[PDB]
């Protein structure tokens, strides 16, 4: 039986700028780094950055909608989003189609998101403003 | 301040086979489905499947090392791997690291993993046998 996400591994093209992005800019905890990777945590999330010569810096119009959202409180959301904007972090989406979210890119174009709210809260919001064809189980 | 992973969204080329894979084969709970996506949970993980015509069915040689690992107990690992094998699910890598791992592909070629073990366990093993260039913080 599967019980959750054990870890997220992101391939990165340049290890040091990626470590800086996740640790310095996003505030995640850096536990270890080596010549070809790093281990970080974000709350209970284990994040692995893996130096991969195959990773390409990918513009958002070239990649699909696969993305990774990080939880933030309602009190912290706007100032964190505004700080990323002021720091020049690139974006990839503007329309809030799934609640209070800020969509931004990592240095390699991994699609990231700040989001306020749980799945339960999402489902409750969708009952009032459902997607097309939506069924709840 | 970021407090964890809020959700993982996978772009999928065909919604029905992806729902079958995550719900029926992998045993995740399906909470809602709409014409262009679905919401599932796996323990604390909120998974979103998003129907995306830009998703290519991608051979593993043509994608980078970015991947998503799910937690499973040691006791359940071998029978779950055998279930995936019986279903004909392709493997993209053999395990050569600490902790049991099974590296398998989803219908669109998303790189998945079953892993037994925490970040703390990995760090303890690395302290005893550090990777080349490893520094701890
Ligand atoms: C460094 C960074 C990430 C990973 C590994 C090593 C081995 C297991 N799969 C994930
Ligand atoms: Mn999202
Ligand atoms: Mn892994």
């Amino acid at each position: 039986m599967l019980s959750g996400l054990n870890h997220l591994t992101l391939a990165v093209s340049q290890l040091a700028p990626s470590v800086a992005f996740y640790q310095q800019l996003l505030g995640m905890t850096l536990h270890a780094r080596w010549d070809s990777g790093a281990y970080l945590s974000c709350g209970d999330l284990w994040l692995c950055l893996s130096l991969d010569p195959q990773r390409r810096v990918t513009p958002p119009e070239e990649s699909d909608y696969t993305h990774y959202a990080f939880s933030i409180s309602e009190a912290d959301f706007a100032s964190f989003a505004a700080r990323l904007e002021a720091a020049g972090v690139a974006v990839w989406k503007l329309n809030r189609s799934e609640g209070a979210s800020h969509y931004f890119l990592d240095p390699d174009g991994h699609k990231l998101e700040l989001h306020v709210g749980s799945l339960a809260q999402r489902l409750a919001a969708c009952r009032e403003q459902p997607y097309k064809g939506m069924v709840f189980f």
